[PDB]
């Protein structure tokens, strides 16, 4: 069940303080990764992941929450997911979020260290939900590695939004 990426890039970034995904919710710990279609070693572990909470719990009719970039998103709005793979990983606790620093690890909660756009190393988790018969294998966050580089990955809101109303 246990995954341990290679370089991804995080967005929608929540893993300092919770967040409500929608209204009433439950605050959560969370992040999307984007995983490049390069990185066959992560992709792969992924997978033999995923099969195997689906072992321990009709596979080709398996939900699952690892999504293709270039399928889901239109990659001229959101290049980011270009030639990608991506994943939305949760935790109800607080994960470890660290850096390196003179080659130790320490932790850090500075937002221009740990923020939507960074490069990170992830470990996170594959398990089989059942929520009101909606069923699946999902993975959970484990602990980020922030490696403090990348462009940030700003919100903009869309036009049915901007014109919605009027």
């Amino acid at each position: 069940t246990k995954v341990i990426t290679n370089q991804v890039r995080l967005s929608f970034v929540h893993v300092l303080e919770p967040h409500a995904m929608e209204e009433g919710q439950e605050k959560k710990y969370s992040c999307m990764l984007i995983i490049p279609k390069d990185d066959k070693e992560t992709l792969k572990a992924m997978k033999e992941a995923i099969k195997t909470a689906y072992e321990g719990a009709k596979f080709e009719r398996l939900k699952t929450t690892l999504r293709d970039g270039d399928e889901e998103m239109d990659t001229e709005e959101r290049p980011e997911f270009e030639n990608a793979m991506f994943i939305n990983v949760s935790s109800k606790t607080k994960p470890q979020v660290v850096k390196r620093e003179d080659g130790v690890l320490v932790k850090t909660d500075d937002p221009d260290e740990v923020y939507s756009g960074v490069y990170a190393i992830a470990s996170i988790n594959f398990y089989a939900y059942s929520t009101a018969g909606n069923k699946g294998v999902t993975a959970g966050l484990n602990n980020i590695l922030t490696l403090c580089k990348g462009d940030f990955l700003g919100g903009r809101a869309n036009a049915e939004s901007d014109f919605g109303d009027l």
